């Protein structure tokens, strides 16, 4: 894996800390956002904190499962980055909302049936690996990983960048940008591992696996679109639901391609939110 | 005897975010850093994060130019010590991380992730020093000598035998034993070797290497703080472990570990390095064993050793 050392160097080079981002202006602007904007912000941060807490743990377990030293070392850097990402959401909420509200956001995952539905799709994917680690259950879990990091986070980044392009919550947008830079390399690592498992275990490189990837991406994408309809719908200018749904499909295709697999939505060939490229 | 441990659940809707116990507790596994079980966990995280460093910020050119100016015995000791430190990634099973899967506190699990990452960076820093000073073939020879070293094989069997007791029967008692071995590995093992590097640098030689060793050693102090805190909390949580037998275990294990360090020190350095008196080094190793015992809330194995004779440390 000639790419492992340059990746290691790049990940180290991207070090950042949330304590270096001043949240004062954002703190003052937050109560001036619309009701939908403030509620979607809190819900999405609640989602991301759930996802990165679980990802911290999954990646740490993955690192011990990996038999190659360089891939295990890279998985350790990734787990550490997830610790910081997750902590950054506590940092953000401690600056922007009351403590009682922070407590409530960190209990949303237990009490909202929509958030619970989507979360349990991820957990089921990870638990099958954690409870019975094999190259197949590991390979399958990586599809879930690529969904969590490459689809769910990316869908969420759009919300923050849309506020930023409207001069709202710009420090938060800056932190998201740092998380997004790390995320790109996380997806690169996981997609690389998936492709190597198919070389090492050719019995997993079948049509069945292509169908698995499509079906798993499609459900993940359906749940993302539903969530978006539920928390934002057509109430926020700059992120309409038709375009967000097309974006979600486009990103699902991109990830399928990065896994060396076939796209679930081949008709969707063009990025409907190219303005996001200016924030990355 | 003791109840067997249940692995941490990756997701538990029936539990609170703040842990109800370090082992066999309940935790949701969703980590809110402002709502954790231990008031020292977030401050520890913050101190670790503030101390970020990588070997790429350290320029090795001057060390590279100074290296040939050292005595033959100094160059050989350096190669052997840095070589071993770089080599240990290869032949060292990660029992600490297998034990970490049983921590039922999301904040402590996260800190173990930060520790593991720091170890990755420590291991790469040792390679970085070695590769700045010797060509690839020389490194390979150094590793080959360590690969077939009997003193190394015996040291690895001491550590394995202790940690294997947890894998065979994970209980709060074997977990506690494993925490003690963790304190030894980060708080005592190779401290003679680190002193070798500092002995060079106090005399203005190999200062960049010593700087990286010191960053590593600083990280290790926070790791020891974490492990000793877990030890003390385990005695509060599982009072059945707070026995005379536990005090004897800690004293015995620290003394065996101190003796092994002295043997290693004798094998590699001995009386061959200017500035290092072997009697003073051995007293310093006893002093470290005493410090760890105190940090664990235990009695000093060497009560006669009250002061550190290597004043320059
Ligand atoms: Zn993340
Ligand atoms: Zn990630």
């Amino acid at each position: 894996f000639s790419w492992a050392y340059p990746l290691y160097k790049n990940m180290l080079a991207n070090f950042w800390t949330p304590f270096e981002i001043n949240m004062s202006h954002d703190a003052k602007q937050f109560p001036t956002l619309t009701e939908t904007e403030q509620e979607a912000f809190k819900k999405i941060i609640g989602l991301l904190a759930f996802l990165d807490s679980v990802q911290t743990d999954y990646s740490m377990r993955a690192a011990e499962y990996l038999t190659d030293s360089s891939l295990a070392a890279l998985m350790s850097v990734l787990s550490f980055q997830e610790v910081v990402h997750n902590q950054s959401y506590s940092y953000v909420l401690s600056s922007l909302v009351p403590k009682a509200t922070q407590d409530e956001i960190f209990e949303y995952w237990k009490h909202d049936d929509v958030l619970k539905e989507r979360n349990e799709f991820i957990i089921d994917g990870y638990e099958k690996f954690v409870d019975n680690p094999t190259p197949k259950t590991f390979l399958e879990s990586i599809v879930y990983d690529v969904i969590l990091e490459g689809l769910n986070f990316y869908s969420g980044f759009a919300f923050f960048y849309n506020l930023a392009r409207n001069q709202k919550m710009v420090s938060t947008s800056t932190m998201i940008n740092y998380i997004n830079r790390d995320e790109q390399l996380h997806v690169y690592l996981f997609t690389n591992i998936f492709k190597e498992l198919l070389v090492e275990f050719p019995e997993l490189n079948t049509e069945e696996t292509k169908t698995f990837v499509k079906t798993t991406l499609m459900k993940a994408a359906d749940l993302e679109k539903d969530w978006f309809r539920y928390i934002i719908g057509d109430k926020i200018p700059g992120i309409n639901p038709e375009d967000m749904e097309t974006y979600i499909s486009f990103i699902a295709n991109k990830r399928a391609v990065q896994l060396g697999m076939e796209k679930p939505y081949p008709e969707i060939k063009h990025n409907p939110m190219k303005w996001i490229r200016a924030y990355e």
